[PDB]
Order: C-alpha cells, then sequence, then structure tokens
C-alpha cells in the first residue's frame, strides 16, 4: 500500500481473488502445439483434451490460438491447478505420460511442443477484474471480492503480499540482454530462467458487449492492443519483455470466441510497470479505452481482468521440442538440451 494516493477514491469497481487460508500454490501450466497447418496438430490435441478430465486434472482450462510470425501458429492450453501435489500426480498418469515432454514429436517431425509451467506461491500472486465475474482465469475456482487498491500506478505490486518485504527486483539487473538464436528445430531443450521473473496473463472479453460496445472495442480499442503486442514482441531488451503472446480464446473443440488475452514474461515486475506506466503503447490503449468508456456512458460490459506473477527459477520449468527459435524463452539465458 506504499504507493496508494492519499485520499485515493477509485472511480470504477474491481475485484481480486481472495485465495482460501489452506491454498499454498497456484500451478498455471501453457501446453503448446506449434504448427504450420492447423491439421498436422488435431492428433496431439485430441490426446491432450482428454487427459484433462482425469480426477487429478487441472480445475480449470483454457483454450487459445496463437498466431506466431514466419507463419507458425501455437495452439495453445491454459490450465490451472489449486494443488502442486495433485499435478504432479495428473502428469505421471499414463495418459498424460503418452505425450508429456513432446515424446510423441520426431526428430523431423512438422510440429513442434512446448510447455511452460509455473508453480506460483500465493503471496507472488494477485489478480484484478473489471467485473465481478467468475469466468476470469483462477476466478472459475476461487472466491473473489471487492478491493481499493487499482486505479493508481503501483496498485498491481500492493496487491501482491510479498512487495510489502521485497523489492522483487531481477539478479541480472536492469538489462535484459538482445534475444539470441539458437538451433532449435530438431531439438530438446530445456531453459533455466533467473528469480523474479514477472509472468502476466491479461485480458479482454468482449463477450457480452452489446452490439455497439463490440464495434467499439474492435474498431479502436483492439488495435492499440495489437500494436502494443508487437512492440513488447519486437523490442525485448528496451523493454525487458522476454516474451509475448496475443492469443484468441476457444471452445473446447476450436472455435474462436470472442475474448482474448496477452501472455507475456518480463526481467521484473518493474519492467512490466515501467513499460505500462511511461510507453506510449500502453498509453494508446488506456487511451482507447477512456475513450470507449465516454462513448457508453462510462458503464461498459466489456471484462478485462489479469493475473500477474513473480517467479523463482525453480519454479518455472520451460520445455520447447522442435520449437522456432522465438518461441518463448528460447532466445534468452541458459539452455540444456535433454535426452
Ligand atoms: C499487452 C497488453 C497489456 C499489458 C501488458 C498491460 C499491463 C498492465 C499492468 C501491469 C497494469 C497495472 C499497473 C499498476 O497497477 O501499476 C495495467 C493497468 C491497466 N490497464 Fe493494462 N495491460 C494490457 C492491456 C490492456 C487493455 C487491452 C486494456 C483496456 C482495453 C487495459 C487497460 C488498463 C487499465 C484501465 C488499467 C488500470 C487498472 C486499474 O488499476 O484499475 N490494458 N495494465
Ligand atoms: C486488468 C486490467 C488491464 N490490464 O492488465 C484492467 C483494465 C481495466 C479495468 C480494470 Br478494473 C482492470
Amino acid at each position: 500500500m506504499k504507493n496508494m494516493p492519499e485520499n485515493h477514491n477509485p472511480q470504477a469497481n474491481a475485484w481480486t481473488a481472495e485465495f482460501p487460508p489452506e491454498m499454498s500454490y497456484v500451478v498455471f501450466a501453457q501446453i503448446g502445439i506449434q504448427s504450420k497447418s492447423l491439421d498436422h496438430a488435431a492428433e496431439h490435441l485430441g490426446m491432450m483434451k482428454k487427459s484433462f478430465d482425469l480426477r487429478t486434472g487441472p480445475k480449470h482450462v483454457d483454450r487459445a490460438l496463437h498466431q506466431g510470425a514466419d507463419g507458425y501458429q501455437d495452439s495453445i492450453f491454459l490450465a490451472y491447478w489449486d494443488e502442486p501435489a495433485t499435478f504432479k500426480s495428473w502428469v505421471a498418469d499414463p495418459e498424460v505420460q503418452k505425450w508429456w515432454s513432446g515424446k510423441k514429436i520426431d526428430e523431423n517431425s512438422p510440429i513442434g511442443y512446448w510447455s511452460e509451467v509455473t508453480t506460483i506461491p500465493i503471496d507472488h500472486f494477485e489478480t484484478l477484474h473489471s467485473g465481478e465475474n467468475y469466468d476470469n482465469g483462477v476466478s472459475h475456482f476461487v472466491p473473489i471480492k471487492h478491493t481499493e487498491v487499482h486505479e493508481y500506478w503501483g496498485a498491481m505490486r500492493d496487491r501482491m503480499p510479498v512487495s510489502a518485504s521485497s523489492d522483487l527486483e531481477s539478479p541480472l539487473g536492469l538489462q535484459l540482454p538482445e534475444p539470441i538464436v539458437r538451433e532449435s528445430f530438431g531439438k530438446r531443450l530445456k531453459v533455466t530462467a533467473p528469480d523474479n521473473i514477472c509472468l502476466i496473463r491479461t485480458a479482454q472479453n468482449w463477450s457480452k458487449c452489446g452490439s455497439g460496445e463490440r464495434e467499439t472495442y474492435i474498431g479502436l480499442v483492439e488495435p492499440t492492443l495489437i500494436k502494443a503486442n508487437t512492440f513488447l514482441r519486437e523490442n525485448a531488451s528496451e523493454t525487458g519483455c522476454i516474451s509475448s503472446k496475443l492469443v484468441y480464446e476457444q471452445t473446447h473443440d476450436g472455435e474462436i470466441v470472442d475474448k482474448s488475452c496477452v501472455i507475456g514474461y518480463y526481467l521484473s515486475m518493474g519492467h512490466l510497470e515501467r513499460w505500462t506506466h511511461d510507453h506510449p503503447t500502453h498509453k494508446a490503449i488506456y487511451g482507447t479505452f477512456y475513450e470507449m468508456l465516454k462513448r457508453h456512458d462510462f458503464k461498459t460490459e466489456l471484462a478485462l481482468w489479469h493475473e500477474v506473477s513473480v517467479l523463482q527459477s525453480k519454479d518455472i520449468e520451460l520445455i520447447y521440442v522442435n520449437c522456432h527459435p522465438s518461441t518463448g524463452f528460447l532466445p534468452f539465458f541458459e539452455v540444456t538440451e535433454i535426452q
């Protein structure tokens, strides 16, 4: 609450996850099939989707489609557990072992496999929701409550309990190295990340918007989001953004719905903060959002939310099997070949 302004009174309501006392960790797993034609991914996606309904399966799973550059796509599962023990039991199930860690991927395969598994201690985790919505990531299975801790720069950091006792800076300092090009196709590679990287899933949901509000979101706001994500992807060193994906969410048979999110990793929470507060790209987003609020009497059916975590090296398992060299963390930090 260090950054809360004096006489703080927010002009809009917001909600935040309230984790139960017995809950110590969230496991958030991003599992992806990389392809040039979705046809080639279809077999792998069926096997994975049947795995999620095991009794040890995730409390919640989203599906999303990422358009990468060079014409590669990632078909992604976003899966949540509230017990690390249960997630370990899921991975050990033989149904999961049939495909886990890219086991079904060939040396000359047309598809790649990747997984980014982050085990998030609850005191390094915070969410924010623009409405009392129980279909926003962990709000599918965790209660949410009203909070006044928003609507100022620094509110995100204040909502994360550990920021009261840690600056959450990176051991590598302020300068993320330039991305390097590694020979990743044909190989099973593991990346080891530094401590205190910051992960954000920030989401947009215009599915309940009226016709006119939807027109405004798609015509005015979404283009600035697309531009922001492209900037982030192309300017890693300047921003401290290790990886940024704009993805469109899907029904579980693959139909794209009116929902998206950006999933980004940053060298520290401070890099995310400085980009959000100072860079023109997020300012244009905030501007067009406010313009959208003025047009509809400041009462929107657009749902916004995010989940932000700060991660230790040992809590991030990053695996890339036959993937494009720009996928995820592949351009950064320490890589090890697995065999
Ligand atoms: C690349 C995509 C995005 C990133 C990385 C991002 C990042 C962030 C972060 C980190 C904050 C919290 C800053 C703090 O509390 O100190 C924030 C706040 C905010 N963002 Fe974004 N954002 C993105 C997209 C969007 C979109 C699409 C919208 C609206 C359509 C939006 C509107 C806002 C608003 C209104 C706030 C203030 C929230 C509050 O505290 O009440 N952002 N953003
Ligand atoms: C989730 C965040 C945006 N980006 O992380 C946001 C945006 C608008 C209103 C609220 Br309330 C929260």
